[PDB]
């Protein structure tokens, strides 16, 4: 089981750990994200104001922040985590759903949702253009506890794609399970 910097080689650390409601997994770090250390830090990517819109968290939070996602039961990961860039220019061996897999495996979050198609597509096999948006089927080579999403990029490349209802129905569904686990 890969510690949470991959021994040092990960660009930027995972945030994981047992217990947690979602893990959001992108592609790879940004350049901008990468030299910054942390996730989704371009200025112009939406993620840090969706899960702010949807509820995911209370605030938006600045990505230096992004450790602090589990005191909300989330975390993060990306298929790529050793290299950067956009996805086209991603070298082939940079994508690692392998250990992706081994990770959703050992911590069982309730709830795996790759932040774009082709994150899933890399992951589950399957071209982007026959995957819909939301909850998926349960896959592979996969724990049927652990629910699957695929999400519209908050990538500025994405722009032409993006819908936040995927996003809140996700929230929705985040809110739903913490509090059954109150009740």
């Amino acid at each position: 089981v890969p510690d949470l910097t991959g021994s040092g080689e990960y660009l930027v650390p995972d945030v994981l750990q047992p217990g947690l409601t979602l893990v959001l997994v992108g592609t790879a770090p940004s350049g901008i994200s990468a030299r910054a250390r942390a996730y989704y830090a371009n200025p112009e990517n939406k993620f840090w104001r969706t899960l702010h819109a949807v509820g995911l968290t209370p605030r938006q939070l600045v990505p230096q922040e992004y450790a602090t996602l589990p005191q909300y039961g989330l975390g993060l990961t990306d298929v790529a985590k050793r290299h950067s860039g956009v996805d086209a220019a991603l070298p082939g061996e940079a994508w690692r759903p392998d250990e992706l897999r081994r990770k959703v495996e050992h911590y069982r979050p309730r709830i795996v949702a790759f932040t774009s198609k082709r994150g899933a597509s890399e992951t589950l096999g399957v071209p982007t253009g026959k995957l819909p948006y939301g909850p998926q089927p349960q896959p592979l080579d996969w724990p049927a506890e652990t629910e699957l999403w695929v999400l519209p990029s908050t990538s500025p490349l994405g722009h032409n794609h993006f819908r936040l209802e995927p996003w809140q129905a996700l929230g929705d569904r985040v809110r739903e399970l913490r509090g059954a686990a109150e009740a």
